[PDB]
């Protein structure tokens, strides 16, 4: 495979890491362009019940949780899309590591659901389509208290501390993993943020961030391992030149 900051650039290997259009980006809240056609976010099937239970795996990148058919999600109208699974992207002790930056400002942590369009039956069709493929990102910030629907998916990850290893974890809600204000985000398109890179993507950005404890933010960048003997840390990509794209806010943004 390919590997975070190490080996050579990406591009070497897959040429399309260098198109013009790729994630992650700086978003700059003053100069996004209002846009009051970007509605509330609308979710539903997120609440699972605890069977069956969703696939935990350390894939050596990030843990992703595999998510069961029937979670929809829609953008707006003729943007609509079902949830493939999530994952996160952290930093190391002390060190931050969100994939989005803000004004520059790196948060502790970052988590991904990866949505597919209606449009189409199977991820190798959206690939490099406008639209195919949808991400909702949410930053993970430190806060004084536990997460208690962060601590189900923490707690699991000592026993996928070995890169390739997986485990089973009961139903849980997906949604009280994300932000609770689904009206102020950033959208923009862009791409996959690992190799194959492939563009089209639409990228949504809440606002509003996540906490979880310092204890939780420790778990999440120190137990589990990548390939070799490495530690799987720093686990993001830097950020992209956004080339003329313009990043769209739902909300008035950047004032003061
Ligand atoms: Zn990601």
């Amino acid at each position: 495979h390919w590997r975070y900051g190490g080996d050579p650039p990406w591009p070497r290997v897959s040429p399309a890491c260098a198109g013009r259009f790729q994630s992650p980006v700086d978003i700059r809240p003053q100069l996004a362009a209002f846009s009051p056609a970007l509605r509330p976010l609308e979710l539903s099937g997120f609440q699972l019940p605890p069977l069956p239970e969703l696939r935990l795996r350390n894939n050596g990148h990030s843990v992703q949780l595999t998510l069961p058919p029937g979670l929809e999600m829609k953008l707006g109208p003729g943007r609509e899309y079902r949830a493939l699974q999530l994952h996160l992207h952290w930093g190391a002790a002390g060190r931050p590591g969100s994939e989005h930056t803000v004004e520059g400002h790196r948060f502790p942590a970052e988590i991904h659901v990866v949505h597919l369009s209606t449009k189409y039956a199977r991820v190798d069709e959206a690939l490099g389509r406008p639209g195919g493929l949808a991400v909702l990102a949410a930053f993970l910030e430190e806060g004084p208290e536990e997460n208690s629907a962060y601590e189900q998916l923490l707690s699991r990850l000592e026993e996928i501390a070995e890169e390739g290893s997986e485990t089973q974890v009961p139903g849980l809600d997906i949604s009280a993993l994300l932000p609770s204000d689904f009206s102020r985000y950033f959208q923009y398109e862009g791409s996959l943020t690992t190799p194959p890179c492939a563009q089209g993507v639409i990228w949504t950005v809440f606002n509003q961030t996540v906490s979880l404890s310092a204890k939780q933010l420790h778990t999440l960048s120190d137990t589990l391992w990548g390939p070799g003997d490495s530690r799987l840390q720093l686990n993001f990509r830097a950020t992209q030149p956004l080339n003329g794209r313009v990043i769209e806010a739902s909300f008035p943004a950047g004032v003061d």
